Formats: structure tokens, sequence, C-alpha cells
């Protein structure tokens, strides 16, 4: 769904600091860059941030109520705690007085990491997209935070191309979007989130994996003419794993395999993957 955090790295707290507030009338707001069922995000100048700045606003549709304002002001106190980090898309403000609550965040002016594939690239490139995503996720890893959307839409590129990862579950376009099935990114699910609905920094690394079998395939959708049915089940608790993509070195093929072990103890960390990537 939406990132969480859980417990047990120490979790102290469970995640507003007034210090974030920016007033909302210094935001020129500009085009849409998506929107879910409950939410949107749209680029905006902000004058006077910390600047004049490029910068990315979330906010409510009108097709949202309260419970719906909530999950926004708790993914804001979520982003609040975190802290920042380069490969996370951090955040700058909030506006949650004279209006309806806005977030603001760092605007990615490369778009999302799927399209960019799909659109020279070179394996070093690939290579360091795959590095990045790695070091923002074992950034969450080390704060208790599970992800539970990893996959190549949801990484975004940044200036120099450098990749972020972010809640997008708000404004991520998930009802017209045929890769959720009714709604649960279920080709990028490590097995015990579907078969148990267990969620866990290992079962990110699932999902890290299948990022990595589309960052080097340059964007092909994974399970490539399968359809999402009872066989499709089967396979992956049968062990059933794709084909090397044919731009993955070998060493990289390995990681992938090595994040689809169907146990999830036996799945590397995070900061084992970006240790192994460094070499
Ligand atoms: C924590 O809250 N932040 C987010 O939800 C953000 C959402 N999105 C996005 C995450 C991906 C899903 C949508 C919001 C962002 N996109 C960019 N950059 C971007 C630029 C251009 C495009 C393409 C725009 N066009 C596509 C067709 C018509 C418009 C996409 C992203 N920069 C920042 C964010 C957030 O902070």
């Amino acid at each position: 769904v939406r990132w969480k955090i859980i417990e047990s790295s120490y979790t102290f707290i469970d995640p507003y600091n007034e210090k974030w507030e920016f007033p909302r009338n210094n935001l020129q707001f500009g085009k849409t860059l998506g929107a879910g069922a409950f939410g949107k995000v749209v680029e905006a100048t902000a004058f006077g941030l910390g600047a004049v700045l490029k910068v990315a606003v979330k906010m409510l549709k009108s097709t949202a109520h309260a419970d719906e304002k909530e999950a926004l002001m708790s993914e804001l106190k979520i982003m609040s705690h975190l802290g920042q980090h380069e490969n996370i898309v951090n955040l700058l403000g909030a506006c949650t007085h004279g209006g309806p609550v806005l977030v603001i965040t760092e605007y990615c002016c490369y778009g999302d990491l799927l399209n960019f594939l799909r659109r020279q690239l070179s394996s070093r490139d690939l290579l360091h997209f795959s590095s990045q995503v790695a070091q923002g996720m074992a950034f969450l890893a080390s704060k208790n935070c599970i992800h539970r959307d990893v996959a190549a839409r949801n990484v975004l590129l940044t200036n120099g191309h450098v990749a972020k990862i972010g809640d997008f579950g708000l404004a991520r376009d998930i009802m017209n979007d045929s890769n959720y099935i009714v709604r649960l990114p279920v080709k990028w699910m490590a097995p015990e989130s579907i078969f148990d609905c267990v969620y866990t920094v290992q079962s990110d690394v699932w999902s890290y994996g299948i990022l990595l079998w589309e960052i080097f395939s340059l964007g092909l959708n994974p399970y490539p003419g399968i359809l999402v049915n009872s066989k499709f089940y089967k396979l992956v608790k049968d062990g059933y794993q794709m084909a090397q993509p044919a731009f993955a070195p070998k060493n990289i093929y390995s990681i992938m395999q090595a994040c689809w072990a169907l146990e999830p103890t036996h799945r590397p960390t995070f900061q084992q993957i970006c240790s192994f990537l460094q070499e």
C-alpha cells in the first residue's frame, strides 16, 4: 500500500511539527504530475523556502473525506520523522492551515524511471540507478520503514539523473493501472505477501529484485506474457524465476536470484546489496 513504520534499529515513537509550515501564498501551481483516487501532485514554484525552487505539492482531491485527510497527515508525519537522505524524495514544507492540506517535497525533473528506461543508456548508468535505489532502501530499513510498492514506476530521476524513492501511494493512478490486481501490484510482491499478507523489509528486498529485472531489461513488464491467475501464483510458490534480462551482467542476475529466495531469511539485506554493488 503506502510506507509504514514497524517495530524492531529501534522504534521509539510512532509518528505535526509546525517547523515545516510554509505560507501557501508563496506557492504558484503549475502542471499536474499525477493523481490517485484521493490525491494528486502538482509541480509548483515556491518562493522563499527554507530560495526560489521548483517543488512538488501533494494535496487531496474533491472526492476525499476525513479518512483520507488523515492518511495524508499521516504520510506528512512519517516524512517529517524519517529525516533526509539523498535517495529519498525529501520533505521541504507543508501548509496545514489557511486552506486544504498541502505537502511540499522535492521535484524530480526527469520523471519516473520506468518511462526513462522505455524511451544512450550505459551499463554504468543502470548500475548507478540500482545502487541509488538500494541506498534509499537501506536508509528506510535502518528506520524500520517498509515501502511496500518497490517498482520502477515508483523510482524518480532528478538532477544528475539521480534516483529517488518516495511514498507516492496517494498520488499513484492505481485504479486505471492494470498492474494493480483487484488492488495490489502482484507481479512485484513476495510470495509471503501474496499468500499471507506478510510485509517486511525482506519482502521489500524481493520487490527490489523485480525492479532490478525491470532496469536490466530496459523496462519490460515482469513475467512477460504471463497473466495473473492461478497458474501464476503456483509458479511463484513453486520457485519459478524470470530469466536473466538481456542487459544484466551475470553478477547482477545473481542479486535478483538472491532477492527471490523463497525463504525470506535467505534473502540479502539492502546493506549487503549496496556493498556488493559498490564492488
Ligand atoms: C511524499 O510525497 N511526494 C510524492 O507523492 C511525489 C509524487 N510525484 C509523482 C510520482 C509518480 C506518480 C505521479 C506523481 C513526484 N514527481 C516528481 N517528478 C515528475 C515529473 C514528471 C512526471 C511526468 C508528468 N506527466 C506524465 C503524463 C502527464 C503528466 C512525473 C514525475 N517529483 C516529485 C514527486 C513527489 O514528490
